[PDB]
């Protein structure tokens, strides 16, 4: 094949530097890129209405937390709206983030659309005019982007089409981002839905990631200038089998070692429905896994970092500091976890998570 | 593998009926889908300012040509603007076309975008929200669509990436159209630029079409409900070798016979820079080729059907009937040509009006 | 891509001439390439010992049948051993076939081998030294070859791996044959085993054939110099739903129309365990199918042409004529069937069949 | 997709264990697997006749070197003949090797064969009856195998077909080896022939390796139970631009980091015509490269470990010790090199002797 450099040494350096800053030791990502409809559900659970003000305020609560979170947060993924909002101190959010030492990120996908001829499978849209959008976003303070593809495990899924199509669209997105000096976070999310065991998820994860990396190569993607945002390898939500977090860690790291080239700067795990403590515990075990891990294994959590913060807030401006405190604590917990130094005894024995699917009722 | 029907027998029948109606014996397509930017270049050549009124007038001149064209035009591809315009008599353009027995088509792609890491190669965008657009267009009178991918022959082109990427995007587009009752015209245009010979073009065309059909299969496309719009197989514009129309015909038909499944309802050739007469002569020869041709071989001409009309018009409202006459004459010529009955007085085809690249000056 | 002509005009010509001769109007193929292990069971069912002489004699019985079979047989596929055996008159079997107007073919594969990590799927071996073998076989009177790949329909089969691997091995084989002036019959047999229905078989057939042709294109195969030997589209042997022959014909023709390019010279169907009468009736229905078929649709039957001859033979030399007649009759019937001229004779009582398990214990 | 375990936990355990033994710290592989035709060349260059006794003597010379080589040689790749030969003391070579702590390997490919339609490109044969051969070899003392695929850099090479085909055949071979308890060394050698530069070689190496790992994933290969044997990234033999060992090291490690998953147990570089000293220095520089390398980076040298031993021997049994000493010297130098602990004297040394040519004389 013939080389026609997509990027110059200068462009490669910029991308790599950005990617490394985000995942520097002890740092992770705060995923606060929920679209208006998504954040609406969250605000409703706390009896708060979905207005631009409450959204701006809620985002402000997280973004303006004290400097204790500074060394914990390498980057923050924002939704379009929030990128153009300002804090009470008059500063645009992207500036608040940068002043605190974090990198600003932007969600660029436009949602999933169904693939005809499949069993409820999807692909993701958002490529049209992405180049110009990325140029504007870069100018407006964003240095990294996020694009999410969804895949489901079932009797006939993921199908070969779904795997090929999602891997290809992720590569297109990644290519466009790098041309505009933006680091793309590749997110091939495999849903935990179903009653499949740990091994089936590991198998599917390995097949999906292999396809993802072949596509990135085909599209001439600069790996050092990217981050991978995968699901941890866990059993299905309805699985009746019990697993320790060391098993989840082992399966997760094993899957990654078999598919992710060491040039990839970092892997930022999505917690996908896991509770705050469970997500920290799992990330900690992953970093404690005795296998050689050549990339940073950190977090890119949404709910796992916000659950207790949103709860404590509950629309009441009064509870501002206490709500921020909850967030600061999860940030600190996960900072320790991505370094393999979060203390707990691999806890799962009494602190509950609905193990109804393991009890006698699941029979 | 496992089937999850993309289309019901009812949806299939409709798509099939539409495709067959467009390429019925003696019928072809008028491609009047130029966008503002392209139409500008056309109007400028004749000294007519690019105004909505002049674009609407010009399209009216073509669409309201007398019934003699009716037996010749199976379909008309329109640009978005034109689909919502009306004729002087108040009738919406789509209705005018339909009253004359034609099927209305709409251009749905959003142009080509560069593929990084290639030698100036592109892919085409337009997938975002395509489903909703197709649903609207359908309600508004359109039954078929056009999407154009462009590839070029050169030292390192087309590359494996460009071939795969364009074939895949074409399949995605086709899939979305079929879900909305719209027949997709698959257009993988290989540019005639360069000094490559006939055989070079034949080779690349065969490789390209093979990729296109494999992609359509992977995406579960209903072939009977599609039309192919390829480039005829010709030598590059700067080739120094002289060829006869019988040679281009043999090469074109051979390339298609080796790649296009018989289920494909029809092949509507693009003129690709050929003069009006040349396009008719080549299409005629293609239809008189001894080889078995299991699909209708017709036209989907833009300039090849408008060159004389536009010139004759000259923006002068007084030249209307004369300009329309030129158009009617080209439509009649191609109608005969798509049936292999176009034998100009003297039973022969015209020769090259210049062909400087075959003279001593090309040495 | 870039061309480096795999074949010269003269080589293509030769392959094209051979392919056309085999499938000329009213002609089909006698598949008599049973290996030592396969024919042993045939001889055992008729209480005859499996010796070289018995194999030579049985083969001679078929090859020397009266002149009426001449116009019905375009080719005969032989097993290695038979190619070097002689008729009682001291004439090599290849000579006897040629004197009767037939083309000599040789089975070149070395059987199926398991594909690890699959649910009992296989690929086919035989590529090693195939080029040398082919050059020798051509020298010895063989003009075409046969290679059989086997695919199975089940819940998880055929898998993407099986489809890809078998298509690629068929393409490697076809390439080597053509380089040695041997026309390759591509045989991607989808076994009829299972309880799947017609739609299921059609779906799978369309998917495998599309992969087969993409593979042949990638490997630069000259399609005009090849023949396709597929299974007809039928329900699984264990399927309870009874389908009409019209349905089977429609499903088979539709599948081929959507995947087999017009350049393929002919399709020589395998009977796949169908009774002699059934195989002829289905072949006739396929040829009467109202859809356009741009390729010859004929037979390449093994047991569907021999069941009665073998039975009527029984092992006794005296039965020579009896057996030959049964074969001649079947050849004639299929010669008519491949032209849509077969008048289904129906049935009453019995004719011939295979095996013994639940009948006449004490005779 | 769905899993159907190719291997059991126990089988995986054995494969992983063997792979790790071969590439243990400070250890490399002696590639003494030259066929009769290749070894004949080396013998001729030193005035010795190609005979079984002389071949046995030469191999014995290398295999019976003093105990200092024991910690240096993790494995020895033998040609079929040698595996069944015995040393002067009656012990079969496999026994001699195991007694000194090494693992016994066997070359299992049957050479390269041309791919029709390419610019002199090849694929490799040897799959027929490979499982049975592996079963025999395992039983006879071999624990790993080697299969060589050859790719070439040029204007249109390596082509898409060559890359896909060679990667697919390596995967098939690797699968069969693992089913028989044999660790396969995957050798996708990109020839140093040509005038292309360093960047071109790196570009090609990255594309080839990505294809290789995608194929290995598709065929369900257990990566932990494999070794990769690639070429170092260097300029073509005919390139006139001078490069430093640091540039070679950076290019090589960078290419591997972008394509070779961490799970791969080790990378055993082939020397590719490099002089003994050159091969040691480059290997050392590679291990000195500051970039993170999650796999063992060692040697699998043929000519680079035998050049001096061969000439010092000169066909005279008397020169046995002198010859063995030269070998031990190169083996010790590379043991240090694969640990980044090697140092040079400043210039060429006893390694350069043969040098590059261009049609000087065919011999």
């Amino acid at each position: 094949p013939h080389s026609h450099p997509a990027l110059t040494p200068e462009q490669k350096k910029e991308l790599s530097d950005i990617a490394h800053r985000i995942v520097a030791p002890g740092k992770g990502i705060l995923a606060a890129d929920e679209s208006t409809g998504s954040i609406a559900k969250r605000l409703q659970s706390i009896g708060t209405e979905n207005t631009e003000e409450n959204r701006r305020f809620y985002r402000q609560l997280l973004l303006t937390a004290d400097d204790r979170v500074n060394p914990c947060i390498g980057g923050v993924i924002l939704f379009h709206e929030t990128l153009y909002q300002k804090a009470d101190d008059g500063r645009p959010f992207p500036q608040v983030i940068k002043s605190k030492g974090g990198v600003v990120g932007i969600k660029v996908d436009k949602g999933v659309v169904p693939l005809a001829g499949t069993n409820g499978e999807t692909t993701t849209q958002g490529l049209d005019g992405l180049s110009e959008r990325c140029a504007q976003y870069k100018k407006d303070g964003a240095d990294f982007a996020k694009w999410r593809c969804v895949l489901k495990i079932g009797e006939h899924t993921p199908s070969a089409l779904a795997i090929m199509e999602n891997a290809n669209v992720l590569a297109r997105y990644a290519s466009i981002c790098q041309q505009n000096g933006i680091v793309p976070i590749v997110e091939p999310e495999i849903l935990p839905d179903g009653d499949h065991d740990l091994k089936r998820c590991q198998y599917v994860t390995e097949k999906v990631l292999a396809a993802v990396y072949k596509a990135l190569s085909d599209h001439h993607i600069y790996l050092e200038g990217t981050l991978l945002k995968p699901n941890m390898v866990t059993p299905g939500h309805a699985c009746t089998q019990k697993y320790s977090h060391e098993e989840i860690a082992m399966a997760t790291v094993t899957a990654l070692r078999r598919t992710v080239p060491p040039a990839v700067t970092g892997v930022t795990f999505l917690s996908g429905g896991q509770s705050e403590e469970e997500a920290s515990i799992n990330l900690n075990a992953i970093n404690k896994c005795p296998l050689l891990k050549p990339w940073a294994l950190t977090f890119s959590y949404g709910r796992a970092l916000q659950a207790s913060a949103l709860k404590a807030w509950g629309g009441k401006k009064e509870n501002l500091k206490a709500a921020q405190e909850e967030y600061v604590k999860r940030a600190l917990a996960n900072s320790l976890a991505c370094q393999g130094k979060y203390t707990s005894s691999g806890q799962a024995g009494a602190a509950a998570s609905e193990s109804l699917f393991i009890s006698n009722h699941a029979y």
